[PDB]
């Protein structure tokens, strides 16, 4: 079970893995441990795979439940990580990005760490859900500060609409920069696992009205917390 | 003695006192008090004032020596204060701005206090002087912080080009906001005097092609230091 | 009657003429002249009007009915200028600014009047009036071309936000750029005329929460029209009657 | 010989041809019609290729000689096209991006076109030169967009409005969709018409040895739709 690194700050292949809910503890400990570590990791040649596989695979990892997003942050729960499969794929683009938003922080000057551990969004859904979430949230896990923010932050709190927008932009130029991101090539029979906890994604509309499928299975999550243990607020 | 305020946040006028070298201590206390509460106050009918009985009367407040700016901030202890006379003004428009920016570090919320307070700038003059400044300055009188900012401000320490502009103009949009600022109608015989270490000004362009003369005493200023107490640090030039 | 600049591009006080309804004719048409050229007038010690007097005067002009704004913009039909009077002013602060965006159009670099020339906004109350407005619209009697914006402005047609709300901020940059503007400080017996068809105002908060109370009277505008001759879009509802 | 889409706005793979001198002409018009459609098109496989053999090929396209960059455009009469080869990649990490600006062109809504087709640029290098902001592309006659890192300021517009609209342009320019991201393995090269392009270089490798040899191709002076050409401030 070797992990191949991909990019210097996100991204890495996992070789000699056969991805199934029949699976060793010591190699499930291999994967989390390179998910937690490299924020999204690739499965090659898992053409074995179904729903109910990937669904059982899943449920090692976790409890089963276009532009910059981490998944459902208008929600308060949002999801911890997602396996997601390729069955059908165009005969061109169709390319998917991750960027790390651990590092993203990591690599900040710390006036704008500061700024963003104190920083709270509001997080909504263009059946109307709003949350605030800080802009910094403790990783359970890692306990690493990940920066949370994507498409669906409204605004900041206390901060006026233009302030927010300008701010917003400054971090998902960050966050986004390409050497902090990777861009995956999907073959079939690929598998890409993520730490929503730890990043942003972004879909590539760049094969026309070609045919795309793919199966997503997303597992459980908890509520953020900032530095200061605290946890985020609901409104609607 | 009496002073009246302008706005707010920032102006008042003061009459009942003729300028001059020769005042009461006691008087010239309620001016710099004035001036520090006020940021910048304004003198009317003060006719007599000519250069010299100018620089006199600004001795009494110190040692003398467009876009929003503070003055000379490419240099490390830059002015303390200003005083500011009409002598030929033009038959219209060419009032002046000022910024208090120590109401202006009040206003910020909580997050931008946290970045401020850790954001240094480097000012320049596009002789080669280049200065780190703290964004906040503790005021060496008072003891508010004030935003240090304005047109010299080339970059933030640690951000780059991009991350620079947007949040120098970020700052200075709340420092120019209207009601932080005030629009002095020149009369002849005005006399402004601003403290340089809590404000920005700008002159305004609006008096087209006629000839417009003002006379400026400029007092010595000290070293900013940051809210932990860290001095501004020379990179290139010398201390004024 | 003497008419004076207060600026370069903007302001002009009108002294030599006490208001009211009993107006001379020709002396209407020097306000009204001094008007769409200064775009705001200012009038000093005009102790004499009251509600019932000024809107006596307002109908000579025409037809009678914070942040930078154009007057109701949400709308289509939104009024060609306004007459204000001060009644109850606070002891410092509660000065008012005016900006002329048909002096900002001027000003703008050819790429930029080719970009406003073809730009529409939609604006909005944020009752639900929505439209569509042309960023320069041509001045009915000046026929000059004027910026359309303000903080009703929601969005550009065919942009998206970010898009829109940088542009937005480029043109209300040079709009409120402070050689464009003026700043009004008011005295009792003060009035104040202003083209809101070229201009933006934006009252100042800088009299923390002492009282104060101004009077106005708007006139009836028209629907603006585009360079190319196209006519605001309504898309919900009404103009403004009478 | 055939040539494959790699999305659909940039991005051709061009398999079963051995790069070199040695090639007939019949082949150059194929790969050359690649570039100008595709704007940027790769070669899997190339093992055989060195300094030499390399520059031989480049001649038969014409005439030889990080952040979001068109090459040399604080010149004048920068580049046509290049040809990049990999001699020594990292372990990992070492991709590189490209844009298409023609594509970023046709996608302006039409008042972002009224703009750009009047808008000028003055590019330089931290030589200064002032382009179009809108070029007619020599051969393909599309209109393409010309900005990049090396664009100081908008001619008579002021420093902010410059910077504020010069990333309305590049997010648009370098939007997922407009753009690919090339993984570079052992004897691939890439050639770019650089008239119609954008690239940028990932230092995702932290401090490991990317070797690459380019061979670079002369490029006309750009016009204007109106015909307007450059003008040079600093030869
Ligand atoms: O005092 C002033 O600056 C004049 N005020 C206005 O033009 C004005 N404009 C609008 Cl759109 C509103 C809108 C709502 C309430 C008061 C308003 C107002 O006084
Ligand atoms: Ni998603
Ligand atoms: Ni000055
Ligand atoms: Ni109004
Ligand atoms: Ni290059």
């Amino acid at each position: 079970i070797t992990v191949k690194k991909l990019g210097s700050r996100i991204g890495a292949q996992i070789d000699g893995v056969r991805l199934g809910g029949d699976l060793d503890p010591a190699a499930v400990n291999e994967i989390r441990a390179a998910l937690l570590a490299h924020k999204v990791v690739f499965f090659r040649g898992q053409h074995q795979l179904d729903d109910a596989e990937q669904l059982a695979f899943a449920g090692l990892l976790g409890t089963p439940i276009n532009r910059w997003h981490t998944d459902v942050t208008f929600a308060a729960n949002y999801p911890a990580a997602s396996v997601l499969r390729a069955v059908s794929l165009p005969s061109y683009g169709g390319s998917t990005l991750w960027a790390n938003t651990a590092a993203a922080y990591a690599e900040l000057p710390e006036p704008l760490k500061c700024l963003t551990e104190n920083l709270w969004a509001l997080h909504t859904n263009r059946p109307d859900f709003r949350t605030e979430h800080p802009v910094v949230r403790v990783h359970p896990e890692t306990g690493e500060r990940t920066l949370l923010a994507g498409d669906f932050v409204r605004s900041f709190v206390g901060l006026d609409s233009h302030e927010s927008r300008v701010l917003f932009e400054v971090l998902q130029r960050r966050i986004t920069m390409p050497e902090n991101t990777i861009r995956w090539n999907w073959a079939p029979g690929d598998v890409a696992i993520w730490d929503n906890r730890a990043t942003q994604h972004r879909a590539i509309d760049d094969y026309d009205d070609q045919h795309r499928l793919m199966h997503r299975v997303t597992l459980m999550g908890d509520v953020p917390v900032d530095v200061y243990g605290q946890a985020s607020r609901v409104i609607s």
